[PDB]
């Protein structure tokens, strides 16, 4: 699923071919989105749930603007307060949610457990890492990386910074940075990639990536608007 700049790659898991209306859709399993109102349609996932409860992930829904709008729920709407921005959301009904601060919450679809440590977080509910010093509450203040936009576990936790990086954790081995996630076989040093780095697509700059296996399937969307399907 891809917001009009709505559209496929031979399949139906994500809107209906051509649907005209967006920021971003969740096809993450009806795609979600967010207007500059939820505009999600039916090709494949459950059919119909029209206009209901910006950025979405997960609910085996919750919402994310760019208030204090930790709102998320089922259709049951639900606009849990964080009282300035609803920053990253990720599903662990507990959901973690990380605003523009290092500490973060978890927030039971109400508040499972709030921390409090100093003055983009992996999934392994308490072993969370946290990144804006390199804390991992349950705490550990690990500042080697000059900042620290985005962390991940073991698949030796890595962690990268605003300057390239994505060290070890428990040598900073190094090829902003190609951000980074998890495989069985760490892709490579929590690198995506960096060929295959000892433990290039068109332009640069990416984003957000996943991976289906070891080293090869790529998960496409790599860049903006144009990224290989190779592997």
């Amino acid at each position: 699923s891809g917001s009009n700049s709505r559209e496929i790659a031979w399949v139906h898991s994500a809107d209906e071919i051509s649907v005209m209306t967006c920021l971003e859709p969740n096809v993450y399993l009806m795609d979600m989105t967010r207007e500059r109102l939820l505009a999600v349609d039916s090709k494949e996932r459950i059919h119909l749930i029209k206009p209901a409860i910006s950025t979405i992930t997960p609910t085996h829904c919750k919402i994310n603007a760019i208030s204090a709008f930790n709102d998320e729920q089922i259709f049951v709407d639900g606009v849990i307060i964080d009282v300035h921005d609803t920053a990253l959301p990720q599903q662990f009904e507990p959901i973690d949610y990380l605003k523009q601060v290092s500490p973060n919450i978890l927030v039971a679809s109400a508040q499972k457990t709030v921390i409090f440590q100093l003055e983009l977080q992996p999934n392994d509910l308490m072993m969370d890492v946290s990144t804006k010093s390199l804390q991992e509450g349950q705490d550990h203040g690990v500042c080697h990386l000059d900042a620290n936009p985005s962390a991940f576990v073991k698949p030796e936790e890595y962690i990268v910074g605003f300057d390239l990086k994505n060290s070890l954790l428990f040598i900073d081995v190094f090829r902003i940075c190609e951000e980074e996630i998890a495989q069985k076989a760490k892709i490579s040093y929590l690198v995506a990639d960096g060929t295959m780095l000892a433990m290039f697509a068109v332009e640069n700059r990416k984003v957000q990536l996943i991976y289906s296996i070891e080293e090869v399937h790529e998960h496409c969307i790599r860049q903006l608007l144009f990224s290989p399907c190779k592997l």
